[PDB]
Parts: structure tokens; C-alpha cells; sequence
């Protein structure tokens, strides 16, 4: 299932704009089908979807989607 507690991994990099660590980069290469419905979490989603969660996908060398 797609739930947001899942990126706890890469939270410094999406909450502070961290460089991500390797083991966040491939766990969001794995969760990518997820991303979208991450962005739309109530809880969580503002954090998902700024300027720091897109710069961690970059910095890990994935695609940011047009959700
Ligand atoms: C680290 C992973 C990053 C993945 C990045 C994906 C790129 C995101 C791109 C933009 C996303 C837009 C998605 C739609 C977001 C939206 O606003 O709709 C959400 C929605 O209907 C569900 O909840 P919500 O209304 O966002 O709730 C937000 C908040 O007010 C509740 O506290």
C-alpha cells in the first residue's frame, strides 16, 4: 500500500532539502508508483510535494512526475 510513513528514510532530505542518503534514493526508486498518491496524504502531502522533496528525487537521479 501507498502510505506516506514509508519515506521516514529520506525525511531530512524532503523536510530540509539534505542531500539524500543511498539507501533514500533507492528506497524511493522502489516507491516510485507510490509518489503521487504521497503527494496526496493529508497529513504529509505539503512536505511531499515542495521544492525539497523534487530536489531529492533529482539528487537521486529519478524522474519527478506530473502528478
Ligand atoms: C519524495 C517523494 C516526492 C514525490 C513528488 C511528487 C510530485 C508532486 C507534484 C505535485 C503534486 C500534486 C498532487 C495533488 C495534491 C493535492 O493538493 O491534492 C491532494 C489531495 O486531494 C489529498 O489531500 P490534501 O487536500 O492535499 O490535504 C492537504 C492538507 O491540507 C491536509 O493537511
Amino acid at each position: 500500500a501507498c502510505q506516506a510513513s514509508q519515506l521516514a528514510v529520506c525525511a531530512s532530505a524532503i523536510l530540509s532539502g539534505a542531500k539524500p542518503s543511498g539507501e533514500c534514493c533507492g528506497n524511493l526508486r522502489a516507491q516510485q508508483g507510490c509518489f503521487c498518491q504521497y503527494a496526496k496524504d493529508p497529513t504529509y502531502g505539503q512536505y511531499i510535494r515542495s521544492p525539497h522533496a523534487r530536489d531529492t528525487l533529482t539528487s537521486c537521479g529519478l524522474a519527478v512526475p506530473h502528478c
